[PDB]
């Protein structure tokens, strides 16, 4: 029933990665109404932006993966949050 | 293989929704190392405000349902975008 079961239903990942990472998975439906399409390009940039900016992440560990299909679109964004907080002064 | 078929994997779902629909779903993994969070809270404020600019969706039509276990957190939004275009002048 819940969704963390399938993410992660791949056994046990045991093995401490030292890292963090972010899987953002948008599904936009839209139906036959409607037209002038601007959703997919809209959420990304304000992500790209803001993670990049809230985040530290440098645009070379952004993965980016586009899937459109009639009036489904589906993109799937895979970012690698690194490590470098270093103790304090 | 692929997710638009477990997502939507739902028989067919036919009928027209003369309507827009948005599922964002966010799975952060963040491992032992690292600490101070705040990245939850930090992606759905920029959607909050981001989607009530950029898209025509009332705080009365969004959807919040934030599951946390663990190290691993996903949160849940569904906004159903409204249909208001009206003819041209």
């Amino acid at each position: 029933m819940s969704l963390i079961e399938l993410l992660f239903g791949r056994k046990q990942k045991t093995a401490t990665v030292a890292r963090d990472r972010l899987q953002i998975i948008i599904a936009q439906e839209r139906a036959q109404e409607g037209q002038t399409p601007d959703y997919l390009p809209t959420l990304r940039k304000a992500l790209m932006e803001v993670l990049s900016k809230y985040v530290n992440v440098s645009l070379d560990n952004i993965r980016i993966s586009q899937e459109k299909q009639d009036g489904m679109d589906v993109l799937e964004l895979n970012i690698t949050l690194p490590e470098q907080k270093k103790v304090l002064e």
